[PDB]
């Protein structure tokens, strides 16, 4: 049964990863139509070889878009595909160089005090609950990265819930195992999402502003080569990638660390261990466990022949456990010296644009929650569910209690 691999089952895929690494490290899975690759060396090499393995299918729906969803999105004027992750050179190179300028550790330093204050506010609100029960997703991880990226882009922060609906739909439409009928509500949401991206660009043309959208329009007006459609597509990209995965990371920091109370206790006694803890959470529980490529010519992965046009699914979640790179890879250890060799941000020309902003927010959340709620405790591992998806491993809640 494909060595136990269930492509959309996100609850605990690592036993199957381990059997694949040992038994069939490059496996053709006809259930999804991809070569499934699970070893670190093969995955890093494939990421590096962008001339042979293009990202152009990284935003293609796993399940073909059905007739009604297709009509909805055509009639709704949905013309988006990918701001960056599935573009290829030369367009990718040009657009990434322009987008990169806004995401530097210096441009976050002015944001850290605001993020930290917001974290403390959310923590205090949670601790006021009557039952002394909380949920690290809805009570913290849900809002913090979303407000951060909305503020950076120039969207009104009153639409957090709308953007979560739109992000849920993008994740489900593109990587979910959806029937034609199940695609319909998501198709309507994607139409709305794209129209708002277009509106924000038009608004920046008309009224300027102090935000990323207005800065990108200013770059265009000052001679830089980027179109309105490419700017709107960058919003489409950042208003999804800029919070969906970070919410998951924050959620997983508490899920995994509270599952390992000796290491929770370690960061209580020494907050300086928190950055390395976040590194090991990214290795052990990355927000994305698999990412796609397309072979541009007949080639090989791990000595297995792959035909031009074949799709490839790189399971970074498996790479990050590979014993050839990570000794005792199935164990969570915040002192792991080479945890930052993980592939949860990818590798190469498409390497995550916002990885430092994600880690910053995870650090701040862990710093303030450990300070204000040292007695935080999980209700139960068996109380955490994961939505089905090919690529994104999202815990739906993280129920917690405290003294
Ligand atoms: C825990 C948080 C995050 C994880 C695990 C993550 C993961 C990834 C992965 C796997 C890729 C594809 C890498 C590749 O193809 O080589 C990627 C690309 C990208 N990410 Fe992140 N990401 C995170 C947070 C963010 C944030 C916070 C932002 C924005 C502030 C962001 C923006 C992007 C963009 C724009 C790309 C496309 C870059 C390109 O194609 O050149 N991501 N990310
Ligand atoms: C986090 C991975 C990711 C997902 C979607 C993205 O959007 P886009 O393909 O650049 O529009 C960009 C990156």
């Amino acid at each position: 049964s494909h060595h136990g691999y269930q492509p959309f089952d996100m609850h605990n895929p690592f036993p199957a990863y381990k059997e694949l690494r040992q038994e069939e490290p490059v496996m053709f899975d006809e259930r999804i139509g991809y070569w499934v690759v699970t070893k670190y060396d093969d995955i890093k090499t494939t990421f590096d070889d962008w001339e042979t393995f293009s990202s152009e299918n990284a935003q293609a729906p796993v399940r073909k878009r059905g007739p009604q969803a297709t009509q909805i999105m055509t009639d709704g004027g949905f013309t988006a595909y990918s701001g960056l992750s599935a573009r290829i050179p030369p367009e990718h190179t040009r657009i990434r160089a322009i987008a990169q300028k806004a995401f530097t550790p210096r441009r976050y330093k002015a944001l850290e005090p605001d993020i930290r204050a917001m974290v403390i506010d959310r923590v205090e609100k949670m601790l006021a609950n009557d039952q002394h029960v909380g949920d690290m997703v809805s009570d913290l991880a849900y809002d913090i990265p979303t407000i951060t990226i909305l503020t950076l882009i120039g969207a009104d922060i009153s639409m957090v819930d709308t953007y979560k609906r739109w992000s849920d739909s993008r994740a489900a439409m593109t990587w979910g195992d959806l029937s034609d009928e199940e695609q319909i509500p998501h198709a309507h949401n994607l139409v709305e999402y794209w129209q708002e991206c277009q509106r924000m660009v038009a608004d920046a043309h008309a009224h300027g502003g102090d935000n990323l959208t207005a800065d990108l329009v200013r770059a265009q007006q000052e001679g830089q080569e980027i179109t309105d459609h490419e700017i709107a597509s960058l919003l489409y990209s950042l208003l999804f990638a800029g919070h969906e995965t970070t919410t998951t990371l924050i959620s997983n920091c508490f899920r995994v660390l509270l599952d390992h109370p000796e290491q929770w206790q370690a960061i209580l006694e020494n907050p300086k261990l928190i950055p390395a803890a976040v590194d090991e959470v990214l290795r052990y529980s990355g927000s994305i466990v698999g990412w796609r490529r397309k072979a541009l010519k007949d080639t090989e992965i791990g000595g297995v022949a792959i035909k031009e046009g074949d799709g490839v699914l790189l399971l970074m979640g498996s790479a990050n456990r590979d014993e050839a790179r990570f000794e005792n890879g199935e164990e969570f250890d915040i002192s792991r010296a080479n945890a930052r060799e993980h592939l949860s941000f990818g590798f190469g020309i498409h390497y995550c644009l916002g990885n430092m902003l994600a880690k910053l927010q995870a650090k701040i959340c862990l710093e303030e929650v450990t300070r204000l709620v040292p007695s935080l405790h999980l209700v139960a591992d068996k109380a955490i569910g994961f939505r089905e998806n090919l690529s994104f491993r999202v815990p739906t809640s993280v129920p917690v209690t405290w003294n």
